[PDB]
């Protein structure tokens, strides 16, 4: 193995009197001729090394053969038809299908044929109350602008000319008269502003005559406004905001002539949104005086915050509310997995929905008179599945099995909890092919993130599935720093407590060995971005803990990350070398780049990154890889794979990592 030559410069940096050498400073410029040449050479070496792997092409083919597959969404009633989305598995955009009691399903709206390239995409979709008219917004390329088209459902032809200059808008019908939408500019003609306004479009009229509903007078100026009409057409709810944090909310009783807007919340101190109404009672989801949120009710005739009353009190877990079939469904995240509770509109707990196991859910959204509801379920061992739920009995039946070439019963996903160094308990979800033997010899990949209040919830991955099909184990740890247990869990993994994140990950690794799942020479750690940091730190503190290290797009230079493009936004979680001498010593103490040491024997490593990236600059990966090649004294290869310029590329990347990981664990033949 012959690593390219990496020039060492004389750049020296100073932090509170302390000097730190940065020999690869020049590699921070990913667009200099010298760096691109370095990239080119590193890739040649990496590829040459991977071409030495016998089963690489086999793993690739297997992945490509299982990567794409058909999908289907839950069906919804609109007028005299049931609608549902479908996807060939190849089609860029989902197609909307329609079905009528008698005949068989038929294609209704295919967004793919609206763009020669398949760019023009479907955004919002809203049917009129009777289901006879369809309003839908389409977005071109990566634009924010929209047009709202009106289609006659029965004929499938354009009802009227489409509405233009629509942006950050919903579409909410008022019976069969027309609908509310948002826009920054008068339907007439004028010069731009950042004053978002709500307009009502009455069918059979020109857009230029749409009436102003909210947002024009100075007292109503806001950057973002939304409008929603309740299912029973009784109330109009208008939200107004200037940012993603907090919003004002107003209500208008449409059952009364020229009713004025009443204020549900007149300040931006908190988030409040409409769930539904029952009679004159409003059901609102809000985080006002409740970080984990609560569901409250208040009469529409006097809706101010002082009159709100808890229907579903704030709990230790963050609440999400869905409504359907005359029921309210409280969704939570417990130990990173879903839990759903059913309630009636009077706050009486009906039952705890019995989900198909531990995982992630979607659905439980429907109309008042839907006889049944649908929900999606999935996790590391089970591909997205559609289930039917009987509101009254609570009976759950399989509606649509996944078309993914992976039979769920052949896989196991068990939940475990271990203890960190200080004694903290941490969740760990291990998945694998059924029939595993706890002999501690299974090629294992341990994944983690740990930070930015990001919570790692289970989700199906074709790549992971293929890993399991190779006899491998996939373990995901919910390290501190994430958002699996509120704020206290997040802070325990930030600033001068970041080391807690690494310890937790370290503890997870030892657990997998102790419990006989794998062993050092059969273990690999993986992570991306803040996750790459995780891998980089752990591999520099405990290079004896694993056999393989797979850091992707990681933040590795902890002393200069903040000076790079987009690095500013991660200061809250990490702190900076400039903050104070104390912060500097901590950052320098674990910074991957600065903790690689000459003479040490590091695990087999494959650093991955794109050649250019604004979120996490390649500089981190380039300098880290260069340092590992120069310092490592063992037999393990320190490689970096740089993606240049797509499912093809994704498939190729997964193959290289798995092929490499297995090849580095000694396998000279696929496991088994």
């Amino acid at each position: 193995l012959h690593y390219p030559v990496t020039r060492q410069g004389e750049q020296v940096d100073h932090y509170f009197g302390q000097a730190v050498a940065d020999p690869y400073r020049w590699l921070e410029d990913d667009r200099s001729p010298e760096t691109e040449a370095w990239v080119k050479a590193q890739n040649a070496v990496t590829q040459d090394y991977l071409a030495q792997i016998p089963y690489r092409a086999a793993i690739k083919e297997k992945l490509a053969a299982s990567w794409n597959y058909a999908k289907e969404g839950a069906p919804f009633r609109e007028g005299r038809y049931h609608y549902f989305f479908k996807n060939d598995g190849l089609q860029n955009q989902n197609v909307l299908w329609r079905q009528q009691e008698g005949k068989p399903a038929e294609v209704f709206l295919d967004p793919n044929t609206l763009s020669p390239d398949g760019t023009t995409a479907l955004d919002q979709l809203s049917f009129s109350r009777d289901g006879r008219i369809l309003a839908y917004s389409l977005s071109l390329a990566g634009s924010d602008w929209r047009e709202i088209h009106l289609m006659d459902v029965e004929s499938k032809q354009p009802l009227e000319t489409p509405l233009k200059d629509v942006k950050f808008s919903g579409i909410s019908w008022l019976g069969n008269e027309g609908f509310f939408y948002s826009s920054y500019d008068k339907p007439d003609g004028s010069a731009r502003t950042d004053q978002h306004k709500v307009y009502f479009h009455r069918l059979g009229t020109a857009q230029e005559d749409d009436r102003l509903v909210f947002g024009a007078i100075p007292a109503q100026h806001h950057r973002y406004v939304g409008a929603t009409v309740t299912e029973d057409d009784r109330f109009l709810l208008i939200s107004a905001a200037n940012s993603t944090s907090g919003n004002r909310l107003y209500v208008k009783d449409l059952s009364q002539e020229n009713a004025p807007l009443l204020t549900v919340q007149g300040d931006l101190d908190a988030d409040v949104s409409l769930v539904d109404n029952k009679g004159s009672t409003l059901y609102l989801l809000t985080n006002r005086d409740a970080p984990n949120r609560r569901l409250v009710t208040v009469d529409a005739a006097n809706p101010g915050p002082a009159h709100w009353r808890d229907l579903i009190p704030e709990r230790q877990q963050v609440l999400t509310v869905h409504s359907g079939s005359g029921y309210l469904f409280a969704e939570y995240m417990v130990d990173a997995t879903a839990r759903v509770e059913q309630f009636d509109y009077e706050g009486k707990r009906v039952r705890e929905v019995a989900l198909p196991g531990l995982g992630s859910v979607s659905g439980f959204n429907g109309k008042h008179d839907d006889p049944a509801l649908y929900f999606g379920f999935e996790n590391y061992a089970q591909p997205p599945t559609l289930y039917r739920f009987e509101p009254k009995s609570g009976a759950i039946s399989l509606y649509r099995a996944s078309a993914a070439p992976f039979k769920p019963e052949d896989y196991v996903s068990e939940q475990r909890f271990y203890q960190s160094k200080d004694g903290t308990r941490v969740p760990l979800i291990i998945s694998y092919r059924k029939g595993l033997k706890l002999d501690g010899s299974n090629p294992t990949i341990l994944y983690g993130y740990g930070g930015f209040d990001v919570s790692l919830t289970p989700s199906f991955s074709v790549s992971v599935a293929n890993w399991l099909d190779l006899g491998g184990v996939y373990a995901v740890a919910n390290l501190r720093g994430g958002g699996e247990y509120g704020q206290a869990w997040h802070l325990a993994g930030t600033q001068q407590n970041k080391q807690n994140v690494f310890d937790d990950f370290i503890a997870a690794a030892e657990y997998l060995k102790a419990e006989g799942y794998t062993r050092t020479d059969r273990l690999a750690i993986r992570g991306g971005s803040n996750g790459g940091l995780l891998v980089g730190a752990v591999m520099t503190q405990r290079p004896d803990l694993m056999r393989v290290a797979l850091p992707a797009v990681g933040v590795l230079d902890m002393l200069r990350y903040h000076t790079f493009t987009a690095g500013t936004g991660w200061a809250y979680d990490y702190g900076t070398s400039a903050d104070s001498e104390a912060m500097f010593d901590y950052l320098k103490g674990y910074s991957p780049l600065h903790n690689v040491r000459p003479g040490v024997s590091y695990p087999s490593t494959m650093v991955t990154t794109a050649d250019h990236n604004d979120r996490v600059v390649p500089a981190h990966s380039f300098k880290f890889a260069a340092t590992l090649q120069a310092d490592n004294a063992g037999p393990h290869p320190q490689l970096i794979r740089i993606e240049t310029n797509p499912v093809a590329k994704l498939i190729e990347q997964s193959a290289d990592i798995y092929a490499f990981t297995l090849y580095e664990m000694g396998y000279r033949e696929l496991p088994r």
